[PDB]
């Protein structure tokens, strides 16, 4: 109960740049998850948004000075054959933890070294 | 009505130069031709199957001199969007027209330079 999560909706992964740097510099934030699932689909590359992304969530957490942890995932292989889908399902549920660990461990160690 | 087309059932791609070696060395046949759709399931790596396939085909058909017209294919990307399932179906419909006419020609002329 010491920390609270809000959750924001978002179309797709590229509209979460922006959406971070808003709620970056509205305050009330110590930190800011994203997290999306980008997927090679087979008929357009897909590696250009997440570069596009990616960076992008660096440059506002650079900006804004708070910090962005990336849940943003791009698998090797995706076929959409029930097998990709049971063992992801069980990955992300794994990710969700370590991405609360280290959102947990860099507030603290930023409030610590601003003293 | 001239031409009688016989259709032999076989558990995978890998299975089908054995069988057309048989064929072929029963005799009654003119041209024999293997169809399959070698996949790469995003799991395990299919190139080495479809090269042995197409490499034994070729020498089944050097070794009892009996033409085989190949219709194993492999896409580029098939990730089973039924985007892919759609267009397959259109594409292997071509195909076999394709096939039957390069059939046709080819015992023709086999035909033909015999004499």
């Amino acid at each position: 109960g010491s920390v609270e999560v809000e959750i924001f909706d978002v179309p797709g992964a590229y509209e979460i740049p922006l959406h971070a740097k808003t709620l970056a510099r509205t305050g009330r934030y110590a930190a800011i998850v994203g997290a999306a699932f980008v997927i090679d689909g087979g008929i357009y590359r897909h590696d250009f948004v997440a570069t596009a992304v990616i960076n992008g969530m660096m440059q506002v957490q650079l900006e804004t000075e708070v910090p962005v942890l990336s849940v943003v995932l791009t698998p090797h292989h995706f076929h959409e054959s029930k097998e990709h889908h049971d063992f992801f399902h069980a990955h992300f549920k794994v990710k969700g933890v370590e991405a609360a660990h280290a959102a947990l461990q860099i507030v603290s160690e930023r409030s610590r070294i601003a003293a």
